[PDB]
């Protein structure tokens, strides 16, 4: 029935709202046209500057301290992303394991589809969209860390060609969020269920949304191809950085 | 708005339980009696034979057990603290500066779930060492564990679940008053609304129990004690035991 699946679309674009402070529409505009723009970081200099004029809440040599600030903002989204998890009709009614373990595999790539939102060619917001942050000031970090961010922006570009919204992305993070193929799931069943219906949800909204868009849905579940790359990727990276207190265990 | 309060309850008493292997309620359901059936130590070649059963020197090696769990204690604990609505968005000194103050004082509530009279749950439940063994160790292993035996039994009076617990031991992490603190409001209004949140769920889900907020609130001067005449007890052992090594995670949150 059309109906109860526009509700579900209504019901998850108003979480999604309520539970992401900075939407894609706001940082759209903050990326397009001006008003008040944001502060930009495309060298050292202006760094040293933006932590002063950006009062960073991460802030207790530069290209780790860039690192450590994208920990701090991601294990900000994980609580974001929890709380919106919680919205999904019958999510908290899985067993707790299996809402553990479907949050811990899915935050990346999460992480990696909502960041796109906040970036373009040329650069990143940060700090709730006060801040942009360069792709080559990112690129020119001492190795290992030049290319962290490159594969996002590679991502990104491909990912924002497809021109989704706000309304038609709460969906799809719902349908990352419960897939029935993580590691360790106790009960498959009534995640499949669930996710055959926001899969259902996905695709009335994308024809109706985006009419003369080809094949939008197909697009955009391959795109689940390219996010896992990048998280397995990701991961790798993250192995390099580890063979070259309190602090460690918040990060684990 | 106790709508907004119960909601906030649910979501802490929900990752409580994500967070926190051994509850309350499975602890005190394995201390009443069963195939959940603990096995007891009480001297020492007791010790010996729950050595073969379960998962240096006799004192030595129980003092680093306890240090073990409590390394166990305080990832859960910080695990826990990430969930609390408004931490992870603090100031990260700050963040650091409240799991440090706060894990202790959480470590001796949570303790007394694994507590009664007579001893303590080890090892996820599968063992129990009596109060009187603990005793009985060489100074200054003597009485380590007296101080929060006193404690828990006058605090497991209160009859608290592992709801209220959730909520209390929330109230404890974002306690303004740690030393050091950069942004001391932020954790307060978080604080005001956790203690909103536990006054609605103790009058709701205890409605004869006259006055349990401020009681429980008077407990935390018994916490702060308990977490005093630790310390004072490293120091003890540092000069007295060389030899005997201590875990660095644990040592970073005593050091300051
Ligand atoms: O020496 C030990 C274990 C010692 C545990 C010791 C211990 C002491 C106080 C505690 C605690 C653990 O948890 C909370 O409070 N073994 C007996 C059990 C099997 C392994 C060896």
């Amino acid at each position: 029935e059309s109906a109860d699946l526009r509700a579900l679309a209504k019901h998850l674009y108003d979480s999604y709202i309520k539970s992401f402070p900075l939407t894609k529409a706001k940082a759209r505009a903050i990326l397009t046209g001006k008003d008040k723009s944001p502060f930009v970081i495309y060298d050292m200099n202006s760094l040293m500057m933006g932590e002063d004029k950006i009062k960073f809440k991460h802030i207790t040599e530069v290209a780790i301290r860039i690192f450590q600030g994208c920990q701090f903002r991601s294990v900000e989204a994980v609580q974001e992303i929890t709380e919106y998890a919680k919205s999904i009709p019958g999510f908290v009614n899985l067993d707790l394991n299996d809402q553990v373990t479907l949050l811990k595999y899915g935050v990346h790539e999460i992480i990696y589809t909502m960041l796109a939102s906040l970036m373009n060619k040329d650069g990143v917001l940060i700090s709730e969209g006060q801040g942009f942050m360069t792709r080559e000031f990112l690129k020119s970090l001492r190795k290992p860390f030049g290319d962290f961010m490159e594969p996002k922006f590679e991502f990104a570009v491909k990912f924002n060609a497809l021109e989704l919204d706000d309304s038609d992305l709460a969906i799809f993070i719902a349908v990352i969020i419960l897939s029935g193929d993580r590691p360790g799931l106790l009960n498959v069943k009534p995640i499949e269920d669930i996710q055959d219906n926001l899969l259902q949800a996905l695709e009335l909204q994308l024809k109706l949304n985006h009419p003369e868009s080809s094949q939008l849905f197909a697009k955009l579940l391959q795109k689940m191809t390219d996010l896992r790359q990048i998280v397995t990727e990701h991961v790798q990276l993250l192995q390099v950085i580890k063979k070259t207190p309190l602090l460690q265990e918040i990060y684990k």
